[PDB]
């Protein structure tokens, strides 16, 4: 159907948007600290304590294959990201700070993003 085609079309839109707020945000990571997925190998416990992991190369497979319907799902995985570092680390840690720094920083671009995705539907 041509109303289905349409609905793609606006997903692919929101998914350009969505790669353009992705990349926004993880410069605000120079470190490279929330990259990739904390390591099993290396953190063996992790998921006796956190028990939905995030990062953003899991976030951009998803983005890639259009799996965010909306702007809150998208803000859903980046919050995890944040939120699981500020529980596994604590506040004096090079980690717990990057995580707020980034939650700081991120907080002005989702702002706008928000703003862009109903402005533009």
């Amino acid at each position: 159907s041509m109303e289905q085609v349409a609905m793609e079309l606006r997903l692919t839109e929101l998914t350009r948007l969505l790669r353009s707020v992705l990349d926004q945000l993880q410069d605000k990571d120079p470190a490279r600290i929330f990259a990739q997925p904390v390591s099993l190998k290396e953190v063996p416990d992790y998921l006796d304590h956190i028990k939905h992991p995030m990062d953003f190369a899991t976030m951009r497979k998803r983005l890639e294959a259009q799996g965010y319907k909306n702007l809150h799902e998208f803000e859903e995985d980046f919050d995890l990201i944040i939120d699981n570092c500020m529980k596994y680390n604590a506040r004096d840690t090079v980690f717990y700070r990057a995580a707020v720094r980034l939650r700081d920083q991120g907080g002005v671009v989702l702002r706008q993003a928000r703003r862009e995705v109903d402005s533009i539907g």
